[PDB]
């Protein structure tokens, strides 16, 4: 048979940036609906509209049994109180799982299953954490520099934006009298 | 509903150790049969017999989707010429990618398909491997200290080592002449 050829690309953990990857910028104006506070998010997107994240991906073709990764690099700042993030999603098949490696800077994942039951874990250079099946999973930025990782899933995982889009996540992250908070969503 | 608990484990770049995970050592009396100087491989069994690699292995049941992930310590040395090397596997599930992410030290991977056409990857900190469905994989480390990476792969990937334990690779990594060369196994 036919058979791909196996590679090799560097990546850079200062800047997680992977040559000849397929690049997507998220800037604040991606994200209308995402965060709790909408005002902050609308005056945000008039003066600046800042990037929020950008990922460099190598991606196979949606097969079982295949991988894909990707970095994503994280940019820090809040909308009002509540840390930048990414976006969040289900996988398409929904029992596929995720393999993340936090590269630099300071952050976590929330996670949550299809029944609105939320999990924290915090995330340092060298943390794994293990994404389950059925767990939708979006990453926040705590800290003051760029929060960078790598993520390994299936090809064939696919990603289910939506439910997440509509009504985001159960708990919230935010900053509160100089403190990181993990706290319930009030929108939830 | 049945949902695993997600998870985060720190991961010491510097040393590959992940705590809490399955822990295996190979030593150079558990590859009898995989080195081409076998006088060499005995005499170096009789004086030292030393550790070749550590894994630390985190691992769930084998389910379609679902993903492993283990660090490796591979440690310098060489058996004659031939170079210190993980005893290599194709996947008892065949078309089963993997991705490494190299960590610590110099090394590479020696990657071969069912009808022995081969290929060399070079791999330094922050070198991250596509390794394609079919293709049979062994790291070496061409250096003088610890060469360590992190492996994701498919849970339900399997490991086959038979082919691989009689056979060998069709190239072998040495060094001659001070310097590294990826050349034909003679034994092959
Ligand atoms: O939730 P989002 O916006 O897809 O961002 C998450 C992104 O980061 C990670 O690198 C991976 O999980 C990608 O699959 C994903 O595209
Ligand atoms: O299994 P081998 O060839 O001895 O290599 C040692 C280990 O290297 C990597 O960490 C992974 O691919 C493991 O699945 C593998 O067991
Ligand atoms: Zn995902
Ligand atoms: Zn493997």
């Amino acid at each position: 048979m036919m058979y791909k050829e196996p590679f090799g690309v560097k990546v850079d953990f200062e800047t997680g940036i992977i040559e000849g990857a397929k690049k997507s910028v998220r800037r604040l104006s991606d994200m209308e609906g995402y965060f709790v506070d909408e005002r902050a998010w609308k005056e945000l997107v008039e003066k600046e509209d800042p990037v929020v994240y950008e990922v460099y991906a190598v991606e196979q073709e949606e097969k079982e049994g295949d991988l894909n990764f990707a970095t994503t690099v994280l940019y820090p700042g809040k909308v009002g109180k509540e840390f930048f993030f990414t976006k969040g999603h289900f996988h398409a098949k929904l029992d596929r799982a995720e393999v993340y490696v936090a590269l630099k800077g300071k952050g976590g994942m929330l996670l949550q299953t299809p029944e609105g039951d939320a999990k924290w874990i915090s995330m340092e250079p060298g943390t794994v954490v293990y994404v389950p099946p059925y767990w939708a999973h979006r990453t926040v930025n705590i800290g003051d520099e760029p929060f960078i990782f790598l993520a390994i899933y299936p090809a064939d995982a696919g990603h289910d934006y939506g439910t997440i889009a509509e009504k985001g996540f159960s708990k919230i992250v935010i900053e509160e009298n100089g403190e990181v908070k993990v706290v319930d969503n009030p929108r939830w």
